[PDB]
This record gives C-alpha cells, structure tokens and sequence, in this order.
C-alpha cells in the first residue's frame, strides 16, 4: 500500500486479427519521459501530469483514471495534423504504479513505395478531407463536422519526424481524395474500398504505376 | 414419346451475381446451336437446340428420374465417348437436368465454367473507345467432362489475351484461376502508350465468375487503403 | 413526334458485379398497370399518374422526369415497412413512350433457410432498427433520424405477399439487431459484417444452427 | 571466425497482422532449443540456440553473401540430408538469413508455416472456461524442406482436432488449407451439449495466418448479411 503512485504508458488491447495504429505506433513512443498528459480520476477535472517524473497522492475499491495526450489547453473543437490519444486505467488505491492503456483517437497516415517500404523521395502527397471536428472529453471520441469543407492536408514522410493524423470520417470506395505532385505534375490517388475510419484505424498511401489505367475486379459466386 | 429441350441458367444464392445474369445461357445457346447431351452413364450425342427432339429410350439404365448432362459448345467425337484439355477465349457451359421419363420438356440448367471479361469506363458503362486492353493470364487447363469443371495448368506460363468490347459481340472468356492482389496482369494501350491495370484484391475465379476491367485516371499515382480494427 | 406520351416502368442500371434490390425485385413487379405514381418534369409539382392507363401532354431538347412510388400524400418524414422507389428519365419531347428508371430507396429484407431457399415456417423473425427518417423529394434519398430509437419490426415471408423494407442506416458487425421466436423461445440473429445500407441494398436473414456456438474467422497475410 | 544466431521474425506489410505478432518466434525458439540449419546447397545440421556458435567455413561454395535456412522444430536425420510429410498440432517454423562471412551475429527471420488457433470469448479476450472446442480439418500434408511451405493432402479426410486454450501454454497449429464460407468445421461441447461453430467467410489459410474461434450467443438463430451495391 503506497502513498503516491507513478504512471506507465501502455496500449489498449488490439484486434487479434487486425493491426491497430497502436500496433504500428506504440503509445510509449509518443508519450515518453517529460511529456505532459491531462489526467483525472472519474469525476474530477483534468490536471497536467509529467510522465516519468510526477507522482500523485492516492487521496473506493477500484479507481478509474482518464487521460488525454497531448494535454488539454463536456466537448471541445479539434483539427487534424497532430495525433490525439485517450487512455483509461482501473487501479486499486495503494498501488505503486498505474498503467494507462491508451487508444489513438485520430487516424495516422503512412506513405509506402511499391514494395511497402516507407517512402523517401521528393514527391508531395496530399489528402482532401474534413479537418475540423469535436472531441468528447470523457471518452476521447472525435466526430467530424459534417458541415465542414474538405481541406488539403500534406502527408509527412518518416524522415520529417512527425506523423500526419487525420480526424475519423468515412472515405467512400473510388473517392478521389488524394493527389501526388512531382515536378509540377499531379496525379490522383483514390480509395479502393470504403473506410469508415475510427479510433485505432490507420490509413496507407501506396504509390505505384500498378493501377495507371484502372483496376481489375471480379466476383466469385457459388452455384447450388 | 419424345422430349424437347429448353435452355435455362443454373442458380446461385438469391443475393449473388453470376455471369448468367449479364450473359444468359439462352443468349449463347440459341435455335440452331448444337450441344453434346447424355443421360447418366451414356455417351454424349449431338442435339440441335430449338429443332431436335430426343426419344425417351435414350436414358441408359435409369428409372423414375433421369439425369441429363450437356456441353456447349459441342464436344469432339473422341471426348463424347473422363477429362479433356482446354484453352481460353471461347466460353464453355455445362448443363444438367433431372426429368421423369414421359415429360414433354426437359430444362437444362447451364453453368458458365469459363470466366467472361467485361471492359467498363469509370461509371460502370461498357467501354466503347479505341484503346487496346490485354490480360496476362494462364490460358491452358483441363475440363472434367462429367461435371464441366475447369482447372488451370499450374505449370502453364501466363499469356497475353486481348479483351473484346461489348460491341464486338463476342465475350473474351478466361479459364478459372487465382489472381493475386497487386498482380500486374493488365495493360491498356492507346496511341502507342501503355498503362498498367492490376488487381486490387485476391480473386480466386471459378465457374459463374465475372471479371471487370474498370478504366479510369482515379489511381494514377497509387491507392489509398487502410485498416479499421474493431475493439470488441 | 407524338402529342401525348405513355410511361413504362424500368430499373436503374445495376452494379455489374453485385446484385441490387432491383435485380431481386424488378420495379415492373411493384409498379404494375393501375398503380399510381407521383410524377413531374423538372421544376414542376408532382401530380398523380395511373401507370398503363394515363397519358400526358408534351406541353427544350431533352426533358428530365422524376417519380415517386407509392404516390405522395423540399423533404418529408418517412417510416419503414412499405417500399419507396424513385425514378428518373431523360426524354425528347414528341417521344411516344417515356421509360422511368426506378431505384428502390428503402432496403428489402428477405428470410432464407439453411439452403438459401425462401423460409416458410412458423418462426417469428424481427429486427431492431431505426424506423423513422427523412426523404429528399427531389432525389429520393432517405436519411435516418439519428435521434430516433430502435424499434422492433417483424419481417414478412414470401407467402405474406408484402416485402418488409427498412430505412437506409449503418448496421455494425456483431450488432445484435435480430431475434427469432419459435414456441416462446427467442434466439439472437446478428450482423456478421458492417452494412452501410443505401438505396439498392438488400438485407438477408439466414436461419440455421451453423453458428450456434459462435464463429470461425482468420487473416491471410503475405510474408515479404 | 565463428558466428552466433539470433531469432527474429519475418516481415509482412506494415499494416498486416501475422501470427508472429501474437506468437513471436523468440518465444518458441528460446535458449536451449535445437534448430536444423544449413547454408545454401548444404545439409541441415543441428544448432543449439543461445549456446552454439557456427564456424564461418560451413557456408558451402558461397562468397560475398551467404544464405542460411532453418527449420524449427529440428528435422529427422533423413530429412536433414526435397520434401517431407507433416501433420497438424505442433507449430513448424522456417527461417532464412543473408549474412556476410565474418559477421559476429546472424539474424534468422522465421516465418510460421503452420496456422495457430486461438479461442476467444465475445470480447476478443482469451476464453478460460471448461467447454471443449474442436475443429474438423485436414491434418496431413507435405512440407518443402527448401522453402518451408506446407501444402495439404487434398485426398485427406477431415479429422477432429481439439483446440488448446491460451492458459494450456501450447498453441494448436493447423496445416494451411482452404476453409469455405458456412463450412461447419467447429464444435463446442459443454455439459454433454454440442453446438456448431462455422466459418462466416472463405479462408484460404497460408503461412503467417491465424485462426480465431470466437464464442458467443450472437448468432444462435442465424446471421444477418446483405448487399450494398454501388452506383458508379
Ligand atoms: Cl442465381
Ligand atoms: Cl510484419
Ligand atoms: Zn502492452
Ligand atoms: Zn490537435
Ligand atoms: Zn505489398
Ligand atoms: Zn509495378
Ligand atoms: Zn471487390
Ligand atoms: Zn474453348
Ligand atoms: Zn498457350
Ligand atoms: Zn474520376
Ligand atoms: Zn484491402
Ligand atoms: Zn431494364
Ligand atoms: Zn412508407
Ligand atoms: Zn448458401
Ligand atoms: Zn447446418
Ligand atoms: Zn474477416
Ligand atoms: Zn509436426
Ligand atoms: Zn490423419
Ligand atoms: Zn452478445
Ligand atoms: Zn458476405
């Protein structure tokens, strides 16, 4: 039975069959020592907490904690670009450590070359999506403003040291949301399938000449 | 004493699209077309559709109900008498019927054993331009003469097959085979300029399947896809 | 060049690879001779028209027609149950016949047995879905009231002579929307996959004991 | 002069789940475990992981870069010297490495060639109850000793295989094969009462695949599915 407790950054449990954005980008890698989170025990205002440095006083049975990363500056207005994470924990008072299981509420975007390797090159990759929404401060959920206009968002490469995150929204199959510009020449990049993006989702931009003229599709029925 | 034949289509689930929907068997096997037909345990003999009538004695050692089997187009004299080698291009249909001796009409339910290929524009409408569309697929296989099933020669090399437009009035049929996701099987040539057309997903083609080539500039620089995992 | 024109009931062009509810239930079978539709040429109020009986006076170049089936009694409030169809045509004045291409704006529900044959039996099949929405009178589109509560809708068999139609809405994978009652014993029927239902969509209820204990699922990756 | 071995996992696309994610090769091939390892064009010889070191002479006729191949569990003395027959249950891993002679460490990238089976409750959490879960699948195949690939015997009959829970500390592995949609392959028995567990979709299982058995009462009376066609 400890007086104060420390915080550790863990990930929410992923789909056994599908990779989550937490599988691709652990919460530990974003929320490192010295990073500030907004934390609260159920029914308390969010207060800043410095990860790997701060401790909090244990002042029944089990306590539920809630955390936002980055720290907060009810619901709030939000924009895309910077990732937004929401964590929860259930701990017993007196525990030395409290493990927050984070979930990424925004959607990271990765650029891959033809061989699924991370793209490094001079081409500019942009997406035209809704970039304004509302976040629920109690459960972390982001919902796009349906009245919002689609905006051009540039997608960053791994060498840029920041991952472009978009707000959760539905992308329709064949929706021409993307563009690739290389030497003042633009080409379209579209979704092949319907993507109803949510917390834990990842978006991949796959560059190639494989579908230059169009696509091959088909059905596989079964006769009786 | 004798029975007539009617050309019908084999069923699938009520919600599933079959190539029969787009290309009904009755549109291929018209009056004057010849099929190889046999009763179970008997040899395939020619039958002229919309003209011939068959005697109810030609049923083998069947009693109560007779099962008929038919190939379209008709077989060679050697194949009419287990398996045969086949190539792509021309469609191959296999039909079955269950009838009681004495019935005036016998409805043959045809399955399409090959896979038709349709060229569509960006809006799913039949492409009508002057661009050349080709596919690089395996074009040799074996057909089971008793159930109509075609299985590709895995040792076969992929060959270039030109795809006909809807207006050409003949549908390019390919043999059932697996096409892998991202497999660069297609090409579109227009004014000595070629572009690639690839599969977006795995397609394990079988009888009743249809293949669509959907031309557009939508994926000039690549594709957007992603994961939507569920938190159960 | 004709003075008056007759109307013919056709279907909107379907997805070459997927069966539409028009493929399952042609518009011709619903809108038979003697059935009344609300029709208008672009920029005119909808007026009743008796199919296979009425004719209309041709009083530039091409005319666009719009039609609702059943007839109307801007936007309007709608409920599930009875199917709702919306048709359009582009015709040249003087044409003897005008072919309306209809699209089903509601979603039919079919009950199938284990062998995909139409279910005839004594079991009661119900769905718990939103049953109130709004229809666009200019394009036929139905959008569910998000504030609406889910209601129990009984699903009809083919012998009942009426097809249960639901309003377009998203059904999530594993959503326990269905129930089957046979001899005062109820069982759950859930969606296996995400279904973002729209005009042209069909819903199938497949009864069996195949998934009594649960389901088998898996992934098929590809190593580099 | 000598090199050590490290157990790593083979890669797939950054967005795809492999069985390696859930079951890392390093958790199976621990210190003291024996693997059959060979340099290209040479015989498989045993190697004790976390203990042995191999001489840089055992590389065949390679120069510049050497390719290594490894089997886990280790092969029989006859298989160490083209193909072998295999059964389900115990997992089978195949690793490769490309190294330059003189390197102090060689990292073997293991692929899982068999398919692990996990039992989950309604919420994707590992099932911990007393119910018996069985699958009826083909349990005999052939493995390629040069690339690790397992291909099922199509002539094989389906056999009942009991599935172990996560707590049992041994994972039931099945051989790669196609499972058809609606195929009633599974059974759950609890208190002498059996229920069926079937596949909802076609699963053409291969190396790196995982199979999940998700128990619930959600589909007691059947399933809701449907079509959402697009009007392009
Ligand atoms: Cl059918
Ligand atoms: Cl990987
Ligand atoms: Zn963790
Ligand atoms: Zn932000
Ligand atoms: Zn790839
Ligand atoms: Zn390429
Ligand atoms: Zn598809
Ligand atoms: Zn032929
Ligand atoms: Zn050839
Ligand atoms: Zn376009
Ligand atoms: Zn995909
Ligand atoms: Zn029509
Ligand atoms: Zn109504
Ligand atoms: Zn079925
Ligand atoms: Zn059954
Ligand atoms: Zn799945
Ligand atoms: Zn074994
Ligand atoms: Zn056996
Ligand atoms: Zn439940
Ligand atoms: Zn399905």
């Amino acid at each position: 039975e400890a007086t104060n407790f420390s915080i550790s950054i863990d990930d929410a449990l992923s789909d056994p069959l599908t990779r989550t954005s937490n599988d691709l980008f652990p919460a530990r890698n974003s929320i490192t020592t010295g990073e500030v989170i907004s934390m609260a025990a159920s029914g308390q205002d969010y207060t800043p907490f410095i990860v790997g440095k701060d401790s909090r006083a244990w002042n029944t049975g089990t306590v539920t904690f809630y955390a936002h990363y980055p720290a907060l500056t009810n619901k709030r207005y939000l924009k895309g670009g910077q990732e937004h994470l929401f964590g929860t924990a259930e701990a017993a008072p007196g525990s030395q450590n409290v493990s927050l299981k984070f979930k990424r509420m925004t959607v990271p975007v990765i650029i891959l070359d033809e061989n699924d390797r991370p793209y490094e090159g001079e081409a500019k990759v942009e997406l035209s999506l809704k970039n304004e929404g509302t976040q629920d401060l109690l459960n972390g959920t982001i919902e796009i403003n349906e009245n919002a206009l689609s905006e051009n968002i540039e997608v960053k490469k791994v060498s840029e040291g920041v991952t472009t995150n978009v707000l959760p929204q539905k992308i329709n199959a064949g929706e021409e949301i993307g563009t690739i510009t290389v030497g003042g020449v633009t080409q379209k990049i579209s979704a092949v399938e319907d993507l109803d993006l949510k917390a834990g989702s990842t978006l991949s931009v796959r560059l190639s000449k494989k579908f230059g003229g169009g696509i091959i599709d088909g059905n596989v029925p079964l006769y009786r």
